[PDB]
C-alpha cells in the first residue's frame, strides 16, 4: 500500500494532518472500492460544493471542496473509519486549483465529478 | 425501520443458528446494506480463496451467500467481515442446506446481483 500521495502531487498538500488549521479542500488517497463508496459519503455529510473521483497508480484519489471548514483530521476521522481495511491517506489540499487540474491529466484520470470540468479558480 | 436482526423468514431453516459452534464449514450467508455487500463480495472472495460467491437482493439490503475452499469456523468469517467496515448491520451465519438457500436467494422475493461462476450453482453440484 502507498504510504503517502503520488509524488507528483505533493507539493500540493498540507502535511501536518493534526494541525489545527481548518481548511475547505481534501484529498483522500484510498483503493478503488473504498473511494466509489466514500465519494457518495462524503458527498451526502459534508455537503460538498464538488467533488471527484480519479485513477492514480491503480488505485484513486477523492478530491473535495466542503462549503464549510473542518480540520483534517476531523474529515479523516469520518472517512477512515467507515471502511478502516487497507490505506487511506487524508491530506489537506493547500493548491486547490493547480491539485485537481493534475488529477484531469496524465498520469491520472477523472471517473466521475459532481460538476463537470470543475471548479474555476476562483470558486477557491 | 429498524435494520434487519436476522435473515429473512424465508431463509432461516436452512441455516445454523449456532454462531459460536467450534463446528467448521465451508457455506456462509451475510445479510448485510447494499454497499457493505458490495464491498465484501471482493474482500470476502479474495480472504477466503471462494470457489464461490453470490450476492442477492433481499428486501432492500442485500445477501452475500458463498462456499469456501477449506472449512472455517462460522465465528472467524463473522469476525473478518465485521472488523472491514463499521457502518450499519451485518449478521453472518453458516448455511447447512447449500443448495436450498442459494436456490431459495435466486426467486422471489430474492434476486440475484453478480456471481462469480455464470449460471450459478445447480442442484446436482452437492450430490
Amino acid at each position: 500500500d502507498p504510504k503517502d500521495f503520488p509524488s507528483e502531487l505533493l507539493s500540493f498538500l498540507s502535511h501536518a494532518v493534526f494541525s489545527n488549521r481548518t481548511l475547505a479542500c481534501f484529498a483522500i488517497y484510498t483503493t478503488k472500492e473504498k473511494a466509489a463508496l466514500l465519494y457518495k459519503k462524503i458527498m451526502e455529510k459534508y455537503s460538498v460544493t464538488f467533488i471527484s473521483r480519479h485513477n492514480s497508480y491503480n488505485h484513486n484519489i477523492l478530491f473535495f471542496l466542503t462549503p464549510h471548514r473542518h480540520r483534517v483530521s476531523a474529515i479523516n476521522n469520518y472517512a477512515q473509519k467507515l471502511c478502516t481495511f487497507s490505506f487511506l491517506i487524508c491530506k489537506g489540499v493547500n493548491k486547490e486549483y493547480l491539485m485537481y487540474s493534475a488529477l484531469t491529466r496524465d498520469p491520472f484520470s477523472v471517473i466521475e465529478e459532481s460538476l463537470p470540468g470543475g471548479l474555476k479558480e476562483h470558486d477557491f
